[PDB]
């Protein structure tokens, strides 16, 4: 991370860590939520501190709300990496890859397929039988 991130996500650490002892507990993430109007249970507590405590050790410390942070800031580049992906193979912008798209947008990425090998592509990945590659459908195929 940039020294501006972590910096941005020690401001948000502070705001939860009431008495300033450099881990927030269930209690002090309970007083958080009701301040933002919420009202979860003490076991949605529990089970939402679990999913941050790295350690185990019932509470969170810096570290590990860090890495809280930077893995959802990865989670959603990730999602734009692939739709940015899905906007370039769609050269005419229409919204669906076609199997010329395809073709041409792998001589880019420095792959040399024949009509047929890209055609198989896209019958493969083509749930619909639409014949051309949708973005969810891109999608699919990038996760697997
Ligand atoms: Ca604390
Ligand atoms: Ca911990
Ligand atoms: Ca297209
Ligand atoms: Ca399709």
């Amino acid at each position: 991370l940039t020294e501006e991130q972590v910096t941005e996500f020690k401001e948000a650490f502070s705001l939860f860590d009431k008495d300033g002892d450099g881990c927030i507990t269930t209690r002090e993430l309970g007083t958080v939520m009701r301040s933002l109007g919420q009202n979860p249970t003490e076991a949605e507590l529990r089970d939402m501190m679990s999913e941050i405590d790295r350690d185990g050790n019932g509470t969170v410390d810096f570290p590990e709300f860090l890495g809280m942070m930077a893995r959802k800031m990865k989670d959603t580049d990730n999602e734009e990496e692939i739709r940015e992906a899905f906007r370039v193979f769609d050269k005419d912008g229409n919204g669906f890859v076609s199997a010329a798209e395809l073709r041409h947008v792998m001589t880019r990425l420095g792959e040399k397929l024949s009509d047929e090998e890209v055609d198989e592509m896209i019958r493969a990945a083509d749930t619909d039988g639409d014949g051309q590659v949708n973005y969810e459908e891109f999608v699919r195929v990038l996760v697997s």
